[PDB]
C-alpha cells in the first residue's frame, strides 16, 4: 500500500495547498473591495463637512 500511501498523503497537501491560495484570494479581493468602500465614505464625510463649513 505504499504507493497508495504516497498518492494520499500528497493528494491531502494539494487540497491543503488549494485551500491556502483560495483563502489568499479571497483575502486580497476583500481586502480591495473594503478599501473602495472606506475612500468613498471618507470622500464622502471630507465632502460633508467641507460643505457645511461654508
Ligand atoms: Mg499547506
Amino acid at each position: 500500500t505504499l504507493n497508495e500511501d504516497i498518492f494520499l498523503k500528497h493528494l491531502r497537501e494539494r487540497i491543503l495547498v488549494l485551500f491556502e491560495g483560495l483563502n489568499s484570494i479571497k483575502k486580497d479581493d476583500l481586502e480591495n473591495r473594503l478599501n473602495l468602500t472606506i475612500n468613498f465614505l471618507e470622500f464622502l464625510l471630507a465632502n460633508i463637512e467641507d460643505k457645511l463649513k461654508k
